[PDB]
Parts: structure tokens; C-alpha cells; sequence
DNA sequence: GTCGG
DNA sequence: GCTGATGCGCC
DNA sequence: CCGACGGCGCATCAGC
């Protein structure tokens, strides 16, 4: 793992400031760095070699110098001393709850896994889902499992209405090992930019999944967003995130660029965009006016067209995840 | 925290 | 009810 | 207090 030591420095900095200092622009600060380092082909020998890398300013490039010295940062340190900041950070591992409600339990004296279980009375419904299988959702999910996971929700989809197409997104169609969780793009004829013929179209496959005892529990659920948990049949397998957007059928190039990832690479993207005089999102690429608002949708025939707009050479999904050297 | 302006 | 903001999350 | 920084779905509350 070349300059590991600094990348894990950084994204630890990076979860401090997102989870405990609630400075979102900070994290990222600190997230893109870690990434552009972790891209750099060559070991960083001083903080002057990293400052030529965009993203590295004077502050990280003098903690960069202080950690090759001395193989550790006192502010870290003192941070990991700090058992209030330690447990605010834990407590956020926890899907449902992030930075503000981890606080919130630290200082009302929860400050680990044993005190949250007795506490279950405080946690709302995700909360309540996020604790029941917080040691499930800390696993990967080998390649081999997402193909099964693949298999049952492709079979059942089919069975609700064959016009229905499901694509597996994520670090999964970036051509991962194992994946964090299981992504599934939805899109029907029904359901257009302009038009919903139907109704209940991600509701019908939801309760199919739930029907064959594969959708376990509800974290949170929309007309066209489903946040829950699956689990393979047993031959007792973990318990697994699965996410499910229902995308327009004539928008599904922008919805399955922004569904494939990574999360820094759409970031990066959609930053371009803005530098030449667009907007991205899952649906459209939109020019900036003069004035900076959003004009008329652009046309978009394939994944391609959306990099063309922007001057970016094409990328194939296995290039859009974060190496290291 | 970086960086454009 | 709508709009806006906060807090949770997705890539 | 230079101020933007990617863009948005779902859940909930505040003000109208
Ligand atoms: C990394 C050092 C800090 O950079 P940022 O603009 O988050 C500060 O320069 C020093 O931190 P402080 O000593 O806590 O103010
Ligand atoms: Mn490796
Ligand atoms: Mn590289
Ligand atoms: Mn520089
Ligand atoms: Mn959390
Ligand atoms: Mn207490
Ligand atoms: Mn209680
Ligand atoms: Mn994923
Ligand atoms: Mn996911
Ligand atoms: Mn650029
Ligand atoms: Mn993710
Ligand atoms: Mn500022």
C-alpha cells in the first residue's frame, strides 16, 4: 500500500471533521486529498512534493512532513485520547445515525455498542433495523453472492412484469471482488420524465422481494427510493444493504452514470461540469446560463454522450473506482 | 481545508 | 398543504 | 463574517 500511512491519516482526519466537527467541506477536503495520494504513483518523500497535487494546500502538506518524521500526528493523538470524540465516531457506524444524534447519545451518556442495546427505546425504526445488524452490514459481500443476489432479484422482477429491467449498479458493475452492498437500478415503459402511467411500480417489486422472504426489514421507502435489508437463503448467510432507484426510462444513461460510482468520481465529474458550464444529475445534463441557472435537458443516447459535453475521455466503469499503487 | 477571484 | 431547513442516507 | 465546494431521495419539523 504505497503512502498508506498518509491516506489513512487523511480519511481519519476526514471522518473527525464530518462526524464530531460536523464540517462537511472539511471531510471532503480531506477525502479528495487522501484520493489524489492514493493515485500518485510515486512514494511522497516531503509535504513540498504533495502541494503540487490539487487538493493538497499548506495545512496537509505540514501534517503530511510531521507524520513521515515521526509516524504519527499529535493532533490524531489527542483526538483518539478524547473517549467523547471516539464514541461520537462509533456511534455513527450505525446506519441512522450520523453526526448530529451521535452527539446527541454521547452526551446523554451512550457511548458504546452495550449502552446503545439498552437504549433501544431511544432509536427510531432505522436506528432500531441499523443496530439489529450493525455486525452484518460491517461485511463485504464476495462477487459469488452478488451473482446469487443477482439471480433472485432478476427472476422476481421478471415475474411482476417482463417490461420491467433491473440493472446491478454500484461497485458491482465497476467490476469489484466484493461489494459493501447490493445497488439495483429500476426503470419501466410506465414511468417516463413527463409521464406515470402506472402507479405503485417500485412498491409491486418491493413486496415480491418480500413476499420470497429475500427483503428482510424497511429501512426508509418512497415512490421511487428503497433503502432495506435482503439475506440469501441458506444452504445462516449475513444480512445485506439493499438499495433500489426507480429511474426514468428516458433519463436511464444519466440515472445508471450517477448509480455506478464511485461516489468521488460522480463528485469529480459533476465539479467539471460546472468548471465548462454544466449541471449533472441522475436524470439530465443541463448548460448554465449566463445568470448560472438551468437550461433545456441536452440529448443523451449513452453514457459516452454525458462525457463528450464535458470534454472528459470516456471511462469504462472498471476506471471510475479508487485505486492505490 | 483548498482554491478561485 | 406547500416551502424551506435539518438530519439521515445514496453514488 | 470571502464564500463556494455535487446533487438529490426520504423522514420530519417550522413557518406560512
Ligand atoms: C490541519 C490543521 C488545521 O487546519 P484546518 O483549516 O481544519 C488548523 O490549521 C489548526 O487546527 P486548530 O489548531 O484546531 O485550530
Ligand atoms: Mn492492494
Ligand atoms: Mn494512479
Ligand atoms: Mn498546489
Ligand atoms: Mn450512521
Ligand atoms: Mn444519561
Ligand atoms: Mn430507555
Ligand atoms: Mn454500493
Ligand atoms: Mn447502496
Ligand atoms: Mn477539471
Ligand atoms: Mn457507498
Ligand atoms: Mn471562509
Amino acid at each position: 500500500t504505497l503512502n498508506g500511512g498518509i491516506t489513512d491519516m487523511l480519511t481519519e482526519l476526514a471522518n473527525f471533521e464530518k462526524n464530531v466537527s460536523q464540517a462537511i467541506h472539511k471531510y471532503n477536503a480531506y477525502r479528495k486529498a487522501a484520493s489524489v495520494i492514493a493515485k500518485y504513483p510515486h512514494k511522497i518523500k516531503s509535504g513540498a512534493e504533495a502541494k503540487k497535487l490539487p487538493g493538497v494546500g499548506t495545512k496537509i502538506a505540514e501534517k503530511i512532513d510531521e507524520f513521515l518524521a515521526t509516524g504519527k500526528l499529535r493532533k490524531l493523538e489527542k483526538i483518539r485520547q478524547d473517549d467523547t470524540s471516539s464514541s461520537i465516531n462509533f456511534l455513527t457506524r450505525v446506519s441512522g445515525i450520523g453526526p448530529s444524534a451521535a452527539r446527541k447519545f454521547v452526551d446523554e451518556g451512550i457511548k458504546t455498542l452495550e449502552d446503545l442495546r439498552k437504549n433501544e427505546d431511544k432509536l427510531n425504526h432505522h436506528q432500531r433495523i441499523g443496530l439489529k445488524y450493525f455486525g452484518d452490514f460491517e461485511k463485504r459481500i464476495p462477487r459469488e453472492e452478488m451473482l446469487q443476489m443477482q439471480d433472485i432479484v432478476l427472476n422476481e422482477v421478471k415475474k411482476v412484469d417482463s417490461e420491467y429491467i433491473a440493472t446491478v449498479c454500484g461497485s458491482f458493475r465497476r467490476g469489484a471482488e466484493s461489494s459493501g452492498d447490493m445497488d439495483v437500478l429500476l426503470t419501466h415503459p410506465s414511468f417516463t420524465s413527463e409521464s406515470t402511467k402506472q402507479p405503485k411500480l417500485l412498491h409491486q417489486v418491493v413486496e415480491q422481494l418480500q413476499k420470497v422472504h429475500f427483503i428482510t426489514d424497511t429501512l426508509s421507502k418512497g415512490e421511487t427510493k428503497f433503502m432495506g435489508v435482503c439475506q440469501l437463503p441458506s444452504k445462516e448467510y449475513p444480512h445485506r444493504r439493499i438499495d433500489i432507484r426507480l429511474i426514468p426510462k428516458d433519463q436511464y444513461y444519466c440515472g445508471v452514470l450517477y448509480f455506478t460510482g464511485s461516489d468521488i468520481f460522480n463528485k469529480n465529474m459533476r465539479a467539471h461540469a460546472l468548471e465548462k458550464g454544466f449541471t449533472i444529475n441522475e436524470y439530465t445534463i443541463r448548460p448554465l446560463g449566463v445568470t448560472g441557472v438551468a437550461g433545456e435537458p441536452l440529448p443523451v443516447d449513452s453514457e459516452k454522450d454525458i462525457f463528450d459535453y464535458i470534454q472528459w475521455k470516456y471511462r469504462e466503469p472498471k476506471d471510475r473506482s479508487e485505486h492505490h499503487h
